[PDB]
Protein backbone atom coordinates (compact mmCIF):
# COMPACT_ATOMS: atom_id res chain seq x y z
CA UNK A 1 0.00 0.00 0.00
CA UNK A 2 1.16 3.57 -1.47
CA UNK A 3 0.32 6.85 -0.22
CA UNK A 4 1.67 10.46 -1.87
CA UNK A 5 2.84 12.61 0.61
CA UNK A 6 4.59 15.16 -1.35
CA UNK A 7 3.47 16.08 -4.64
CA UNK A 8 5.15 17.91 -7.29
CA UNK A 9 4.65 21.05 -6.01
CA UNK A 10 5.87 20.41 -2.42
CA UNK A 11 9.41 19.27 -3.86
CA UNK A 12 9.27 22.22 -5.99
CA UNK A 13 8.65 24.49 -2.99
CA UNK A 14 11.42 22.78 -0.39
CA UNK A 15 14.27 22.73 -3.06
CA UNK A 16 13.76 26.60 -3.72
CA UNK A 17 13.75 26.99 0.36
CA UNK A 18 16.78 24.54 0.58
CA UNK A 19 18.25 26.66 -1.93
CA UNK A 20 18.14 29.95 -0.25
CA UNK A 21 19.19 28.42 3.22
CA UNK A 22 22.64 26.99 1.55
CA UNK A 23 23.34 30.89 0.32
CA UNK A 24 22.48 32.41 3.72
CA UNK A 25 24.65 30.01 5.07
CA UNK A 26 27.71 29.76 2.88
CA UNK A 27 28.19 33.16 1.42
CA UNK A 28 26.43 32.59 -1.78
CA UNK A 29 27.76 29.26 -2.55
CA UNK A 30 31.25 30.68 -4.08
CA UNK A 31 33.99 27.90 -4.28
CA UNK A 32 31.01 25.60 -2.08
CA UNK A 33 30.83 21.94 -3.74
CA UNK A 34 27.35 19.98 -3.74
CA UNK A 35 28.32 16.30 -3.75
CA UNK A 36 25.24 13.96 -4.75
CA UNK A 37 24.80 10.43 -2.67
CA UNK A 38 22.20 7.67 -4.17
CA UNK A 39 20.79 7.21 -7.72
CA UNK A 40 18.71 10.57 -7.25
CA UNK A 41 20.88 12.76 -5.02
CA UNK A 42 22.92 13.85 -7.88
CA UNK A 43 19.74 14.93 -9.73
CA UNK A 44 18.61 16.96 -6.05
CA UNK A 45 22.38 18.72 -6.38
CA UNK A 46 22.01 19.63 -9.77
CA UNK A 47 18.42 21.11 -9.43
CA UNK A 48 19.96 22.82 -6.64
CA UNK A 49 22.99 24.31 -8.00
CA UNK A 50 20.87 25.45 -10.90
CA UNK A 51 18.52 27.51 -8.50
CA UNK A 52 21.54 29.30 -6.66
CA UNK A 53 23.12 29.96 -9.93
CA UNK A 54 19.40 31.66 -10.97
CA UNK A 55 20.61 34.08 -8.13
CA UNK A 56 24.16 34.54 -7.64
CA UNK A 57 24.98 34.28 -11.04
CA UNK A 58 27.99 32.03 -9.92
CA UNK A 59 29.41 28.12 -11.21
CA UNK A 60 28.35 25.64 -8.30
CA UNK A 61 30.06 22.42 -8.78
CA UNK A 62 28.16 19.22 -8.09
CA UNK A 63 30.05 15.51 -8.22
CA UNK A 64 28.66 12.54 -6.70
CA UNK A 65 29.69 9.13 -4.96
CA UNK A 66 28.40 5.71 -6.10
CA UNK A 67 27.50 3.78 -2.95
CA UNK A 68 25.77 0.66 -2.08
CA UNK A 69 27.44 0.21 2.34
CA UNK A 70 30.76 0.58 0.33
CA UNK A 71 32.07 3.64 -1.52
CA UNK A 72 32.69 2.16 -5.46
CA UNK A 73 33.00 4.79 -7.15
CA UNK A 74 33.24 8.50 -7.45
CA UNK A 75 33.05 11.83 -10.13
CA UNK A 76 34.36 15.31 -8.32
CA UNK A 77 35.54 17.39 -11.30
CA UNK A 78 37.27 19.56 -8.72
CA UNK A 79 40.01 19.76 -6.03
CA UNK A 80 37.59 19.67 -2.97
CA UNK A 81 40.73 20.32 -0.57
CA UNK A 82 40.20 23.31 1.85
CA UNK A 83 36.85 23.91 0.27
CA UNK A 84 32.92 23.43 1.48
CA UNK A 85 31.05 20.11 0.64
CA UNK A 86 27.75 19.15 0.97
CA UNK A 87 26.17 16.03 0.72
CA UNK A 88 23.03 15.43 -1.03
CA UNK A 89 20.59 13.02 -0.32
CA UNK A 90 17.35 11.98 -1.25
CA UNK A 91 15.94 10.02 2.17
CA UNK A 92 17.77 10.37 5.45
CA UNK A 93 17.22 7.13 7.20
CA UNK A 94 19.61 5.30 9.39
CA UNK A 95 22.40 7.68 8.24
CA UNK A 96 25.11 4.48 6.90
CA UNK A 97 24.84 5.79 3.42
CA UNK A 98 25.84 8.88 4.84
CA UNK A 99 28.62 7.92 6.56
CA UNK A 100 30.36 5.88 4.45
CA UNK A 101 30.07 8.80 1.96
CA UNK A 102 31.08 11.29 4.64
CA UNK A 103 34.53 8.77 5.73
CA UNK A 104 35.35 8.34 2.37
CA UNK A 105 35.33 12.37 1.21
CA UNK A 106 37.46 13.40 4.54
CA UNK A 107 40.13 10.62 3.64
CA UNK A 108 40.58 12.04 0.00
CA UNK A 109 39.61 15.32 0.09
CA UNK A 110 40.16 17.06 2.91
CA UNK A 111 37.05 19.55 2.99
CA UNK A 112 37.17 22.41 5.39
CA UNK A 113 33.73 21.05 6.51
CA UNK A 114 30.92 18.67 5.10
CA UNK A 115 26.90 19.65 5.77
CA UNK A 116 24.11 17.37 4.72
CA UNK A 117 21.05 18.46 2.58
CA UNK A 118 18.39 16.07 2.21
CA UNK A 119 14.94 16.25 0.65
CA UNK A 120 13.07 13.81 3.60
CA UNK A 121 14.13 13.00 6.76
CA UNK A 122 12.22 9.49 8.04
CA UNK A 123 14.15 9.21 11.32
CA UNK A 124 15.08 5.98 13.09
CA UNK A 125 18.67 7.06 12.32
CA UNK A 126 21.52 4.48 13.62
CA UNK A 127 24.40 6.91 13.95
CA UNK A 128 24.45 10.40 15.44
CA UNK A 129 24.04 11.96 11.79
CA UNK A 130 21.56 14.77 11.33
CA UNK A 131 20.57 16.54 8.43
CA UNK A 132 21.88 20.78 8.11
CA UNK A 133 18.95 21.42 5.76
CA UNK A 134 15.65 19.54 5.49
CA UNK A 135 12.65 19.57 2.50
CA UNK A 136 10.10 17.69 4.76
CA UNK A 137 10.48 15.71 8.19
CA UNK A 138 8.00 12.61 7.59
CA UNK A 139 7.39 10.60 10.33
CA UNK A 140 7.12 7.24 9.89
CA UNK A 141 7.01 3.52 11.73
CA UNK A 142 9.96 1.08 11.77
CA UNK A 143 8.55 -1.33 9.21
CA UNK A 144 7.34 1.51 6.52
CA UNK A 145 9.37 2.50 3.36
CA UNK A 146 9.78 5.83 1.61
CA UNK A 147 10.82 6.79 -1.30
CA UNK A 148 11.67 9.71 -4.02
CA UNK A 149 10.59 9.39 -7.80
CA UNK A 150 12.14 12.51 -9.87
CA UNK A 151 11.78 13.34 -13.51
CA UNK A 152 14.76 12.68 -14.53
CA UNK A 153 14.64 8.83 -13.82
CA UNK A 154 11.25 7.78 -12.62
CA UNK A 155 9.28 10.36 -15.12
CA UNK A 156 7.46 12.15 -12.62
CA UNK A 157 8.38 13.80 -8.89
CA UNK A 158 6.83 13.32 -5.81
CA UNK A 159 7.36 10.89 -2.35
CA UNK A 160 5.46 8.12 -1.04
CA UNK A 161 5.29 5.92 1.70
CA UNK A 162 4.95 2.23 1.19
CA UNK A 163 3.08 0.35 3.93
CA UNK A 164 4.69 -3.25 5.52
CA UNK B 1 41.90 34.53 30.17
CA UNK B 2 39.84 31.92 31.53
CA UNK B 3 35.97 31.83 32.63
CA UNK B 4 33.97 28.44 34.61
CA UNK B 5 31.21 28.12 33.25
CA UNK B 6 29.76 25.23 34.72
CA UNK B 7 30.78 23.92 38.14
CA UNK B 8 30.93 21.06 39.99
CA UNK B 9 27.27 21.07 40.78
CA UNK B 10 26.24 22.12 37.39
CA UNK B 11 28.36 18.96 36.09
CA UNK B 12 26.55 16.80 38.80
CA UNK B 13 23.61 17.74 38.07
CA UNK B 14 23.97 17.27 33.99
CA UNK B 15 25.18 14.06 34.54
CA UNK B 16 22.47 13.14 36.25
CA UNK B 17 20.06 14.22 33.85
CA UNK B 18 21.57 11.96 30.81
CA UNK B 19 21.40 8.85 33.32
CA UNK B 20 17.66 9.98 33.27
CA UNK B 21 17.30 10.46 29.72
CA UNK B 22 19.68 7.33 28.87
CA UNK B 23 17.57 5.07 30.60
CA UNK B 24 14.26 6.23 28.95
CA UNK B 25 15.04 6.26 25.93
CA UNK B 26 17.52 2.48 26.02
CA UNK B 27 15.00 0.03 27.71
CA UNK B 28 16.69 1.03 31.43
CA UNK B 29 20.15 0.29 29.83
CA UNK B 30 19.81 -3.48 29.40
CA UNK B 31 22.66 -4.95 27.21
CA UNK B 32 23.36 -1.23 26.58
CA UNK B 33 27.49 -0.29 26.31
CA UNK B 34 29.07 3.24 27.00
CA UNK B 35 32.26 3.80 25.02
CA UNK B 36 34.14 6.64 26.57
CA UNK B 37 36.52 9.01 24.09
CA UNK B 38 39.82 11.14 24.51
CA UNK B 39 41.22 11.38 27.95
CA UNK B 40 37.87 12.13 30.35
CA UNK B 41 35.15 10.62 28.19
CA UNK B 42 36.21 7.21 29.83
CA UNK B 43 35.41 9.37 33.25
CA UNK B 44 32.06 10.26 32.23
CA UNK B 45 31.07 7.07 31.32
CA UNK B 46 31.75 5.56 34.75
CA UNK B 47 29.90 7.99 36.72
CA UNK B 48 26.88 7.57 34.19
CA UNK B 49 26.93 3.57 34.07
CA UNK B 50 27.22 4.33 38.30
CA UNK B 51 24.33 6.11 38.19
CA UNK B 52 22.22 4.37 35.61
CA UNK B 53 23.20 0.87 38.10
CA UNK B 54 21.50 2.88 41.49
CA UNK B 55 18.19 3.14 39.73
CA UNK B 56 17.98 -0.25 37.95
CA UNK B 57 20.40 -2.57 39.91
CA UNK B 58 21.59 -3.71 36.48
CA UNK B 59 25.55 -3.86 34.96
CA UNK B 60 26.35 -1.10 32.41
CA UNK B 61 29.53 -2.07 30.39
CA UNK B 62 31.96 0.77 29.97
CA UNK B 63 34.63 0.76 26.78
CA UNK B 64 37.15 3.18 26.13
CA UNK B 65 39.16 3.86 22.63
CA UNK B 66 42.28 6.21 22.75
CA UNK B 67 42.68 8.91 20.20
CA UNK B 68 45.02 11.58 19.84
CA UNK B 69 43.83 15.40 12.50
CA UNK B 70 42.13 12.01 15.06
CA UNK B 71 44.04 9.01 15.26
CA UNK B 72 42.92 5.96 16.38
CA UNK B 73 45.90 4.42 19.37
CA UNK B 74 43.61 1.62 20.69
CA UNK B 75 40.61 0.25 22.05
CA UNK B 76 39.42 -1.68 25.28
CA UNK B 77 35.80 -2.77 25.40
CA UNK B 78 35.54 -6.05 27.39
CA UNK B 79 32.26 -7.28 25.97
CA UNK B 80 31.02 -8.19 22.07
CA UNK B 81 29.60 -5.13 20.75
CA UNK B 82 27.88 -7.19 17.90
CA UNK B 83 24.14 -6.18 17.38
CA UNK B 84 24.17 -3.70 20.91
CA UNK B 85 23.45 -0.24 20.98
CA UNK B 86 26.46 1.66 21.87
CA UNK B 87 26.70 5.44 23.22
CA UNK B 88 29.76 7.30 22.29
CA UNK B 89 30.56 9.53 25.46
CA UNK B 90 32.25 12.85 24.90
CA UNK B 91 33.53 15.48 27.00
CA UNK B 92 33.30 18.48 24.67
CA UNK B 93 31.53 18.44 21.00
CA UNK B 94 33.48 20.70 18.94
CA UNK B 95 34.23 19.97 14.89
CA UNK B 96 33.01 15.95 15.46
CA UNK B 97 35.93 14.92 13.83
CA UNK B 98 36.74 12.62 16.99
CA UNK B 99 33.52 11.01 17.03
CA UNK B 100 33.84 10.36 12.89
CA UNK B 101 37.13 8.37 14.19
CA UNK B 102 35.58 6.83 17.04
CA UNK B 103 32.67 5.36 15.26
CA UNK B 104 35.25 4.29 12.60
CA UNK B 105 37.21 2.54 15.27
CA UNK B 106 33.95 0.94 16.63
CA UNK B 107 33.58 -1.12 13.18
CA UNK B 108 36.58 -2.32 13.02
CA UNK B 109 36.03 -3.73 16.49
CA UNK B 110 32.25 -4.98 15.61
CA UNK B 111 29.20 -4.19 14.51
CA UNK B 112 26.61 -2.28 16.45
CA UNK B 113 22.99 -2.11 16.12
CA UNK B 114 22.91 1.66 16.36
CA UNK B 115 25.35 4.38 18.00
CA UNK B 116 24.27 7.15 19.99
CA UNK B 117 26.54 10.18 21.24
CA UNK B 118 26.44 11.40 24.54
CA UNK B 119 28.22 15.03 25.56
CA UNK B 120 28.93 16.89 28.80
CA UNK B 121 29.44 20.18 26.69
CA UNK B 122 28.48 21.05 23.48
CA UNK B 123 30.69 24.13 22.28
CA UNK B 124 29.18 24.46 18.44
CA UNK B 125 30.89 24.86 15.42
CA UNK B 126 30.66 21.53 13.78
CA UNK B 127 32.37 21.01 10.33
CA UNK B 128 30.50 17.35 10.15
CA UNK B 129 27.08 16.41 9.94
CA UNK B 130 27.49 15.01 13.36
CA UNK B 131 25.22 15.83 16.51
CA UNK B 132 24.69 14.72 19.72
CA UNK B 133 21.96 12.60 21.59
CA UNK B 134 22.47 13.73 24.96
CA UNK B 135 23.95 16.62 25.79
CA UNK B 136 24.72 18.45 29.40
CA UNK B 137 24.87 22.17 28.01
CA UNK B 138 25.29 23.84 25.14
CA UNK B 139 27.89 26.34 25.46
CA UNK B 140 28.01 29.07 22.68
CA UNK B 141 31.72 29.88 21.73
CA UNK B 142 33.33 32.74 19.49
CA UNK B 143 36.13 30.27 16.96
CA UNK B 144 39.14 31.03 18.46
CA UNK B 145 38.06 30.30 22.15
CA UNK B 146 38.51 26.65 23.67
CA UNK B 147 36.54 24.86 25.87
CA UNK B 148 38.13 22.55 28.55
CA UNK B 149 36.76 20.05 30.93
CA UNK B 150 38.16 19.44 34.13
CA UNK B 151 37.00 16.30 36.07
CA UNK B 152 38.49 15.02 40.02
CA UNK B 153 40.01 11.67 38.88
CA UNK B 154 42.47 13.04 36.31
CA UNK B 155 42.63 17.04 37.39
CA UNK B 156 41.98 17.20 40.39
CA UNK B 157 38.39 19.29 40.78
CA UNK B 158 35.14 19.59 38.43
CA UNK B 159 34.90 22.29 35.86
CA UNK B 160 33.65 23.60 32.70
CA UNK B 161 35.97 26.76 31.65
CA UNK B 162 36.28 28.60 28.15
CA UNK B 163 39.43 30.27 27.39
CA UNK B 164 39.88 33.46 25.20
CA UNK B 165 42.73 33.55 22.18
Amino acid sequence: EKAVVLDEQAIRRALTRIAHEMIERNKGMNNCILVGIKTRGIYLAKRLAERIEQIEGNKVTVGELDITPLVKGADIPVDITDQKVILVDDVLYTGRTVRAAMDALVDVGRPSSIQLAVLVDRGHRELPIRADYIGKNIPTSKSEKVMVQLSEVDGQDLVAIYEK
